[PDB]
Order: structure tokens, then C-alpha cells, then sequence
């Protein structure tokens, strides 16, 4: 019944409409502790992405915000972003924050540290390499997933081997960023932010912006195809990371969100529309993994021969299928 | 028995909604509850049938709980659909009378107050909100109870799902208020009341007046009210459920719960409600790929449901804090 | 690793090739039985393939059926030609071969009896229709009752589930012989456009001196009796699907036998007094809606709202109308 947590929950549902039902649904200290957690998650997400604010001004933001959730005046008025609420009432989250057992505390600010840095490294640059690709996603997503997993072992709902687990947490994170960056081409084209990786991307057109034009449709489903061939190496990791879980509140808040990233990844295989117009559930395990591979058969039933990646593209489903 | 399969083609036949999870039911639970259903289908259409004069219902109601003891007692003067069920009676009596002792302790109990409740309210309207509380006590409250006493009697639920009847009320209440809700249109060619005359009055002359294109604001805005005083169930509602231990109870209890949020969340500031038909269903993203058979996926679903509603709040309707703050309560617990 | 088995690989393609609807539940079993069941799979859809084959002459084909469950110990062995569309599992056998002779040496055992034993029966069939609905549940049991009893030692064997599974080989039969009679009473028309009979004489001869005289539309009341008919008999099946899947414990099994059978169930009653199974389509038809059918009492609840979906449309004027209303009814019994 505190005034704060009911509001902590309200911008949890005004920020996250994807996530905040299965937040809701964890059991015990994880609800308050995950709620929390994405609520900060988010506030440093929308400095990172306001560009009002210049470089010198948000280099200091990033790397300070783990620390400005033990500074009880702290919030920042500035910003002209979507979900600025949640950095002009940060006191009543950081507030919060500070209600949450030490074990979680810890987790939380060392996560929120360790994005810092790593959002400020990639602030004046676009992503390169794929190897690249995969250090801004462990920034930005993986990191989340390393943190959830610490987290639910700290809780003791699941077992201290997930906690463990940093490998696979991440890649967890890594296939939902990978696909929401896959998805959102043309919003983060409109936006001039740009997150598909040179090194791919350069080898069909001389500017990211030239997928988004009708005379270079073709190359763009075919670059198109090959980022989504890389995204699809995640999966074994992601099955192996849901395997290992015994809570089923945890086991509905981590598989829900895979699968869904799965169904999208398969809906913009071989779609144009990606640069134009745009008996079973799935909370046990074999049922997650039988959904998961009806959507890799609708991918492979749909790569064409002449497609660049179609080896590559065969050659990780046949692995899902197989091992 | 040739008598035990009779009851359950009649529970197939009157029951739609629940005769198949009934009949998936574990255990002793399977025919008690079967038992139970035919006799409150009995009870229900004594009640409903209205070439039974008042003189005649009256003592029917009062004594309908020992007529389950009485074996050669049937009613033959039915003119209901369901009428079968009252003609046959002795062979339903029969075989609650085959029940273990413990389950017609309840079955009785339950008949026997539900009629004196229901033959209280031949005479009049629900009034106020207090007394809409009492009705549905009367018509479903009680059915949640007896369910629950049978859950805890088998042994396949705790002992505290029978003892907290508090709980157990609201989950008739939820049910039967959101049907009440959704059923404006089709109680108003039937000609009798059940949405509250000290809420309605507030918004119109007789409640008729809801079905006139004219009066489409007010309607709405009436809507919202109950709408808004049902979601004060659901807190008890996951109390409730979150305490069953039992999948094929688990699966009867939590089934029509999310069927009857879903209907509220499609209800909400709807129009059609009154000018129309209510479509529920459809592609609420995160839920559609859960079923309502685990806890943490109904608590989900439930919640998710509740946000459907929270973002269609306008401000200019005057339930619209009393609204959020329900929903804020419901989400933060 | 991508150095571990390309051949593995490559029947893992044919399971998806040649199971469009199987694969997936297939591929989430747990453990051993993954491959087992994928290999399993495999060796019956090439043994079915030379079965269906018209090209091939009975005397030809009796030896290779005959012969089949010891080509699975031939490593050279493969069939060049089939003309049939999934050939490929006979002319790349080496392959699947292969990898079935790579499974514990007790589920091979298992898959070898059960090609053996299917072979024979197969091979009996060749040269007669079905006749009495004796000769359909021996004909079921050939092609299918084997394969879910088959199945279900490869469960007691993994471990996975109790012994009682493979043991009681009756129940394991009727899961086979439910799918099997649904499949055959749903495939009448696809069936005759292909000339192969497989709708019991005995049966069918009580409605039409000639089983193609179903499709003529003056018969097509008749057709529909007689379909209700055999939807009858198959309903029978149902107790025994129940127990069946009740004794089951391990929920990647549970997945794997109860869709097909919940799918099936489906089938009958889409097909139910529905003529259009004589004329075209039939495409499969509130609470069923909210649960999905992997725990047991939620089996239970779609399976017993199926059956009031066939009670409530049963013709007085059908003439085993009586006994569909008592079938249903001993299905609601226990």
C-alpha cells in the first residue's frame, strides 16, 4: 500500500506495456525487485537515447547514473523524450530502489555501471562489425539478461547455476535486441539512429538509408536475411538457458518474450515490408521448443536458392532441429 | 448406475459452460459437483419459470433442499427448456442421496439457503449496491461457497479453500456481475431488472431508457460504474485462486474468472453494449501465447486485461479516478 | 558442435520433409527418445513408401516387406525405384540406416519387431480389401496399432515412462487404431481418386453395392449413415486413449501423444453427419479455446466438449444413432 510502490508499478505499466504483466506475475521478492530494475533500465535507455542532450553533457550521465540511485534529491528536468517521467520522478523509483534487499541492490547498480560505460563508448560511433554488433547488444540487452538471471538466483526461485549462466544470459539479450534492431529499420531511419552493422550492411549499398528506397528492395531483403541468419545463431542458447529454469512465474517471463521475438524474426524473413508496411502455449518446455521449431520450418520452407545466406540460413536450423 | 448416466447426459445438455470441466474433474469431486449442478439447474429454472404463480413458487423454493431427501418427488407443471431435469428429479435425488455424507451436508446447505434468498427476491428490484452484493450472494456467491466446501470436504484442496467463504463469495460475485453487466440488452426484452436502481436512477428515468439512442452517454457512463464496483473482486479473485493445488480444479475455477475479465475489459466504455453485440477475443499480444492453466500465467492474463481497460479510462467520465485506482490497487498487491 | 553427425542432420531434414505434422512435437521429446523416435519415424515412412507404391508389382514388393527390418542391418541398402513423393528416404536409406543402427542396441530391438511385424501384415493386405471391421482393426493394427506400441517400449525402454506403458499393448493399439480409422474416414474422397479401398466392405455394402457410389450425390444420404457409422466404431477407441495418456508422466511424451489423439478427436467431429466429406473441404471447427491439451485434465475437458459437439447433432433418423448416444455415454462414465 506504499504511495511510492503504487506509482513505481503505474510507470511500469505507462513505459513497458510488453513486459509489465509477466513482471506482475513473478513470484514474491522478484516482482518488486524486476519492477524496479526496468524501471531504471528504462530511465537510463531514455538519457542514452534524448539528443538534446550533447555528448559532454550525457558522457557524465551514463557513467554517474548507478550512482544517482543513492542520491535521494536526484531527477533530471531536461529531457524531452517519451518516457521522461520516470527521469523527472526519479526519486520516488530511486526510493524504491533503496527498499529492495542489499543482494538485489547490488545486482542492480552493478548492471546499471557496466551499461553506463558501455552506452558512452558507442555514442559518437555507429556499429561496425558484427563483433561489434554483439559488444553494443551486450551493452544495452545482454547486460538486462545477465542482471535478470543474478537476480532470480539471489531471490532463490531458480537455482544458483542460472545466476551463473552469464554466457547464455546474454545471448538472450542479444536475440530480443538483435530482432527488435532487425524489426525497426525504418522507425530508427526516420529517427537518424542507425544500428545495423556497417561491415554487412555496406556490402549491398553505400548508405544504410538506401534500403529504405524502391530501386534497392532486393538488396535489402537480402541484407535483410543475412542479419537475421546471425540473430538465429542465439537460439540454441536461448533453449539451453530455458531448460535450466524450475519457477514457472520465471519461466513465463523469460520464454514469453523469446518466443515472441522468434514469431517476428520468422514474419521479416524474406519481407519486404520490413522496409515498407510495418494446440499449445508457451509456458513449458517442450511446448516451447516444438513452437519455437514450427517457426524455424516457416523460415526454411521460405529461403530462396538465389538468396545469399540460404546455406547459412539452412545450416543453423538444421542445427535447432538436430541438437 | 443407469441413474449416474442419465445425470451426466442431463449436466451435458443444461450445462454448456462447465459440463466438460466438470466431468474432468478428479476423484469424488467429479460426481459431487455433477450433483450439484443439476440440482441448482433445478432449483434455477423453479425459479425462473414464470407460469409458476407466487403462491405456488414461494413454498418450492423454501422446500426445494428437502426435496433431495423426498425419493419419489418430481415437478411435472415446468414449461422451461430445462424442464427434464424437474420431471426426472428422483433420479438426480437418487444419486445425491448415493453422495458421500459429507458432500450433501453441502449440496443441501446451499439449496436450501439459496432458496430462501431467491423466493426473497420474487417480490422485489435490486435497489441498492449493498443490496446487489445480497442477490448475487443468493444466485452465485453461494455456488462459489458450496463449490469450495466440496474442493475441501474431498481432500484435494486445503481445508482453508472451504473456510475463507468470504473469498469463495467473490468469485460468484465477479461471475455473476459481469454477466448482469453484460446482459443489459438481452434482461431488457426479457422484462426483468438486475442493474441496480440506485445507480441507474442517477443517470436516467427507468432503465429502458438505456436502450434510446439518445441516452447513449448516460448508459456508458452507468456501464463504467459497474463495471468499475465489479473489479473489486478480482483482488480476491487471485487470492483465491492462488491457493488451489489441484490442476482439474485449478482448470474449472480459473477458466470462467478469465473468460469474465475478458468480458469487462471488452464492456468497458463500449457502446455495444447497448446498441449491439460485445465481441470478447482477439490478440492481446503478451497473453497469446499463455493459457489460463498455471497461476503465474492467469495472474498475467488477469493483469494484462486490467491495462486493456486502464488505457481506454477517459478523464471526462466520472468514475474514471475510482477507476484507476481499483486497477492501481489490483497491480500493486 | 558442427563437427558431431551430418547424418543426424540429414534425417532431422527428412523428419520435416516428410512429417509436416509430427516434426516439432518430435523434436521436443526429451532425451534418447529425440532420435529414437525421429529414426523410428524415418524407417516407417520408407516402409510405408514402398507399401503405397502402385509401380512396384505385388510379387516384387512382398519380399521387399518381407524383408525391410533386416535392411536396416544392410548398410549398402537403399531403393532407386520409387516413384513416389518421398522417395528420398528410400534412395538416401543408407543414411537413416545408419543412424538407426547409432541408437542403444535396446531401442533397435524395439524398431526392428515392429518393422518386421508391420511388413507381414502389409504385405497380407496386398491382395484384398477390408472386409469385415474384424479385418479393419487387424489392417489398423498392422500400420498403426504396431506403431503406438512401438512407441510406447521406446518409452518404458528410455526410462522416461513407467514399464506399464509398453506393456499394456492394448491400449498402446487403440491409440494407434483411433488415429488410423480417422485418417481412413477422413480420406474417403482422396482415397478414391487414387484407387486404393480402404473403407470395410462388409460396411459399406450395407448402404452402395460399390464403395465409389458414396461420391455420387444420389447416394449422399446413404454416404453420410454410413460415416456415422464408422465414426461409431472409431469413438470406441476413446476409453482406452483416456488411459492411455491418464498413465503418462513425462510432459515432452504427454505433448507428443496427446495432440495427434486431441487432433484426431477434432477430426471426427468436424466429419460427423457432414456431407461435405463427399463433396469437398472439411476444415477443422469456447472453454477448448482457452486451454491448450497438455495436462491431463484439460485432455479430458476438450475431449469430453468434442463429444457434446457429436451428441447434440446426432439425427434421430440415423440408424446408429442409438449407438453413438451409448458410446458417448460410457465416454462421460469414467
Amino acid at each position: 500500500l506504499s504511495s511510492s510502490l503504487k506509482t513505481c508499478y503505474k510507470y511500469l505499466n505507462q513505459t513497458s506495456r510488453s513486459f509489465a504483466a509477466v513482471i506482475q506475475a513473478l513470484d514474491g521478492e522478484m516482482r518488486n525487485a524486476v519492477c524496479i530494475f526496468y524501471l531504471v533500465l528504462r530511465a537510463l535507455d531514455t538519457l542514452e537515447d534524448d539528443m538534446t542532450i550533447s555528448v559532454e553533457k550525457k558522457v557524465p550521465l551514463l557513467h554517474n547514473f548507478h550512482s544517482f540511485l543513492y542520491q535521494p534529491d536526484w531527477r533530471f528536468m531536461e529531457s524531452k523524450e517519451k518516457d521522461r517521467q520516470v527521469l523527472e520522478d526519479f526519486p520516488t523509483i530511486s526510493l524504491e530502489f533503496r527498499n529492495l534487499a542489499e543482494k538485489y541492490q547490488t545486482v542492480i547498480a552493478d548492471i546499471c555501471r557496466r551499461m553506463g560505460i558501455g552506452m558512452a563508448e558507442f555514442l559518437d560511433k555507429h556499429v561496425t562489425s558484427e563483433q561489434e554488433w554483439d559488444k553494443y547488444c551486450h551493452y544495452v540487452a545482454g547486460l538486462v539478461g545477465i542482471g535478470l538471471s543474478r537476480l532470480f538466483s539471489a531471490s532463490e526461485f531458480e537455482d544458483p547455476l542460472v545466476g551463473e549462466d552469464t554466457e547464455r544470459a546474454n545471448s538472450m539479450g542479444l536475440f530480443l535486441q538483435k530482432t527488435n534492431i532487425i524489426r525497426d529499420y525504418l522507425e530508427d531511419q526516420q529517427g537518424g539512429r542507425e544500428f545495423w552493422p556497417q561491415e554487412v550492411w555496406s556490402r549491398y549499398v553505400k548508405k544504410l538509408g538506401d534500403f529504405a528506397k524502391p530501386e534497392n528492395i532486393d538488396l535489402a531483403v537480402q541484407c535483410l536475411n543475412e542479419l537475421i541468419t546471425n540473430a538465429l545463431h542465439h537460439i540454441p542458447d536461448v533453449i539451453t538457458y530455458l531448460s535450466r529454469l524450475r519457477n514457472q512465474s520465471v519461466f513465463n517471463f523469460c520464454a514469453i518474450p523469446q518466443v515472441m521475438a522468434i514469431a517476428t524474426l520468422a514474419a521479416c524473413y524474406n519481407n519486404q515490408q520490413v522496409f515498407k508496411g510495418a494446440m499449445m502455449d508457451a509456458t513449458n518446455m517442450p511446448a516451447v521448443k516444438a513452437i519455437i521449431y514450427q517457426y524455424m520450418e516457416e523460415i526454411y520452407h521460405r529461403i530462396p536458392d538465389s538468396d545469399p545466406s540460404s546455406s547459412k540460413t539452412r545450416q543453423i536450423i538444421s542445427t535447432i532441429r538436430t541438437q
